[PDB]
């Protein structure tokens, strides 16, 4: 048993956060995702679905249910970049991390969502050392360093997968690559994964990013 | 009070966390970092300090206990690249976000901590990358590195496992591959290059505390 005080740091963790069950219905928020949601008291998030929140986030509830069944089909942990406008009349961006939610003999009955607030050196063989983006290039070229298909673009974008191609074009050329293996390599090379497409911070989306262990 | 659904939640929560008082003494940890830490039932943490871990990672309790107190007296948060060898016999890297940790009537009592797993997305969310004409070997980005991060000669000697000679060797250098005269200039010229992103590749393998970055909230 808990320790009010213990309790204390349950109420206290930073960052947005809660869990849905198999058919990613809630069943817990802590305060700070019912607030960034639009909700006075996150009680109100239990039972509802993301479709059902008065925040325009729910125009992405159905990427959150097909995030929210592969971690349950699968039982891997992905993470998300969610960009959205919220009820505070902002734009805000978030990693979203999701895993299974287990109970006690360990099967999988639901998610956990787990919320942060997002807030010309080059590589050598050993060691470091020491071409102007559109702003459509720079936001391709970011979701291409975390893995994404150009179907997976051209949906976030809302493009056509002919036009990831143009974009992808462009890129492969300005950075003098052969090949879109060499484009991923040189702009990693270049510090291009660490850095969002301002743009992008206000385009609607939620995309699974493609995470690995450093090293 | 907690429900059923609320306990099990809170045991499962991902991250390395817990809390600590105003001394950092331990107050909770989640399974996660006791495993981490090397105490499998992770109650055992409770009451201990960083210096009575049975981990490596007590070599930098002193450090640890700086960047609390920071947190308690400022009412910052900070974030800290946190690398160092586990008592699983291999080396970690990770994220440590710290936070005051507040009473029922809102003075701090402590900090919260909260550990991620140094992973693609997790350096995005610090700004920062990992490697996978002005030229810097090896041993100068590290030093560079430590230096933009305010360590002293001291501590990159304890960091890089060399004496405070062979730091200032790599110093000087640095100074004149850069063209500055002084170690301020250094810095600044570095900074300008956009420096302050890059996390040198084989840090990953030297036991360090270091603060990235310090928010007012
Ligand atoms: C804002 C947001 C994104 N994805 C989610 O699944 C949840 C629960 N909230
Ligand atoms: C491993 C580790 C890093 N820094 C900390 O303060 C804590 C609590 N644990």
């Amino acid at each position: 048993h808990l320790t009010l005080e213990q309790i204390s740091l349950f109420k206290q963790l930073p960052g947005y956060w809660g869990c849905k069950d198999l058919n990613s219905v809630f069943v817990y928020a802590n305060q700070a995702y019912g607030e960034l949601i639009g909700l006075k008291r996150a009680e109100d998030c239990i039972g509802r679905t993301d479709f059902e929140m008065p925040s325009p986030t729910a125009a992405c509830a159905a990427e959150f249910q097909q995030q929210d069944r592969y971690v349950i089909e699968t039982g891997h942990s992905v993470k998300v970049l969610d960009i959205h406008p919220y009820p505070d009349g902002h734009w805000h961006a978030h990693i979203f991390t999701k895993t299974p939610w287990r109970d006690s003999q360990g099967k999988i009955q639901g998610t956990i969502f787990f919320g942060q607030d997002l807030t010309h050196w080059v590589c050598r063989a050993t060691g470091l050392s020491t071409l102007k983006l559109t702003a459509r290039e720079s936001e391709v070229l970011f979701l291409l360093l975390y893995g994404k298909k150009p179907q997976h673009i051209a949906r976030v974008m809302g493009i056509s997968i002919k036009t990831v191609e143009g974009y992808e074009a462009k890129l492969r050329s300005k950075f003098g690559a052969l090949s879109k293996d060499q484009l991923i390599d040189l702009a990693l090379d270049r510090g291009f994964g660490s850095v969002i497409p301002k743009t992008l911070l206000r385009k609607q989306l939620s995309v699974v990013l493609s995470d690995h262990t450093i090293p």
